[PDB]
This record gives C-alpha cells, structure tokens and sequence, in this order.
C-alpha cells in the first residue's frame, strides 16, 4: 500500500502487521474448534 513487508500503512486505513495474522485464527478456529484442531490452516 505505502509500504508491506511488516505493515501496510497506518492512520490513513491500512496498518496490519496484525489484521490478517488474526483473520486467519478466527475463521479457521471457529470453523473446527479454537484453533482449527491442529492449527494447520497453515498457519499465519
């Protein structure tokens, strides 16, 4: 975005280092259990 290999950007809108680390646990784990039963959505 402004940068992305460690955050996005920041204030603007983008940021996340984070967001999608984050996104990827809590879809997966609600979907099997926590946290996917074995954390092997690949994990982020």
């Amino acid at each position: 975005k402004y940068y992305g290999n460690g955050v996005h950007c920041g204030k603007h809108s983008c940021t996340v280092d984070w967001g999608t680390a984050i996104g990827c646990i809590g879809n997966n784990a609600a979907a099997n259990w926590a946290t996917g039963g074995n954390a092997g959505w690949n994990k982020c």
